[PDB]
């Protein structure tokens, strides 16, 4: 059982520009992801310290990033908090609202798209390497999610029937054709080492075998 959603106005508008503009520094969208994750793991990490039971569906903390060649696909797992069928439907983006508006102001101020972190809304970065996203979470206080988009101003929400992941998220990345870079182990390490050497959490590369 799948529900079809519209994206907000302004979302729909953020990612139809990033996926439509000419704009050749794409590596920052692993960035902008790696640090979602660590904000995530953040959170699930500070409320175990009142409630330690809360860490009852995992203790690691950590982010997984696995390429994959044969299905084109680059994946970015983490073991934090994790997102509620609320928040992946309406309370995060209605939060990206005035991040988006404003980054938008900011495209015309001078800023470029490397900037979209400093808005808040870095996740849709992944629209400059990825043609379909699909992001599988699991909150402690709800079931696990499937929440997937090809732009085009829709995504879906459903109840995934997969394997279960414990508490998390899991951003699966369908590469356009021509991005296929970001699948290659000496790339995504280079990229990592410029822009999250500093990550608070274990980053651990998946090599292909
Ligand atoms: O970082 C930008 C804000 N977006 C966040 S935090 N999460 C996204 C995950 C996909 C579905 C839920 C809402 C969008």
């Amino acid at each position: 059982e799948v529900e079809t959603f519209a994206f907000q106005a302004e979302i729909a508008q953020l990612m139809s520009l990033i996926i439509n503009t000419f704009y050749s520094n794409k590596e920052i969208f692993l960035r902008e992801l790696i640090s979602n994750s660590s904000d995530a793991l953040d959170k699930i990490r500070y409320e175990s310290l009142t409630d330690p039971s809360k860490l009852d569906s995992g203790k690691e903390l950590h982010i997984n990033l696995i390429p994959n060649k044969q299905d084109r696909t680059l994946t970015i797992v983490d073991t934090g908090i994790g997102m509620t069928k609320a928040d992946l439907i309406n309370n995060l983006g209605t939060i990206a609202k005035s991040g988006t508006k404003a980054f938008m102001e900011a495209l015309q101020a001078g800023a470029d798209i490397s900037m979209i972190g400093q808005f808040g809304v870095g996740f849709y970065s992944a629209y400059l390497v990825a043609e379909k996203v699909t992001v599988i979470t699991k909150h402690n206080d709800d079931e696990q999610y499937a929440w997937e988009s090809s732009a085009g101003g829709s995504f879906t929400v459903r109840t995934d029937t997969g394997e279960p992941m414990g508490r998390g998220t899991k951003v699966i990345l369908h590469l356009k054709e021509d991005q296929t870079e970001y699948l290659e182990e000496r790339r995504i390490k280079e990229i990592v080492k410029k822009h999250s050497q500093f990550i608070g959490y274990p980053i651990t590369l998946f090599v292909e075998k």
